[PDB]
């Protein structure tokens, strides 16, 4: 019947560290995504007051969404592009979770899904 909290996007108490991963995590990979048509439902937390699913955080302990990334990476609270990249991979992870196969939703979350991948593959060294 309410949202839960965003997850933190900040922490004052988390060391802070800007690798060559992480710069290229936030101004390629990010900027590639969320500039995309279909990442609107993905760029903010699930609001699922507004579109009425109270059984979607009941469904997904673990929420994530782009604006969450986007800002970590803004706000350095990632010390290793892992800790992004599995962000990430729980946006998507969670789509497929509380929806099937063919779904509308689904078919945008694997479509963002394919081009995150191929970006990942291109990932500099450190
Ligand atoms: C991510 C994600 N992961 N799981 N879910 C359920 C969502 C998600 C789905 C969303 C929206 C936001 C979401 F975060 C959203 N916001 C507004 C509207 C309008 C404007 C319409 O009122 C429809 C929306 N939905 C739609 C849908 C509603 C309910 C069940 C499934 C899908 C989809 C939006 C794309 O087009 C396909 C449907």
């Amino acid at each position: 019947h309410m949202n839960p909290p965003p997850p933190e996007t900040s922490n004052p108490n988390k060391p802070k560290r800007q690798t060559n991963q992480l710069q290229y995590l936030l101004r390629v990979v990010l900027k590639t995504l969320w500039k995309h048509q279909f990442a609107w439902p993905f760029q903010q937390p699930v609001d699922a007051v507004k579109l009425n699913l109270p059984d979607y955080y009941k469904i997904i302990k673990t929420p994530m969404d782009m604006g969450t990334i986007k800002k970590r990476l803004e706000n350095n609270y990632y010390w290793n592009a892992q800790e992004c990249i599995q962000d990430f991979n729980t946006m998507f992870t969670n789509c497929y979770i509380y929806n099937k196969p063919g779904d509308d939703i689904v078919l945008m979350a694997e479509a963002l899904e394919k081009l995150f991948l191929q970006k990942i593959n291109e990932l500099p060294t450190e």
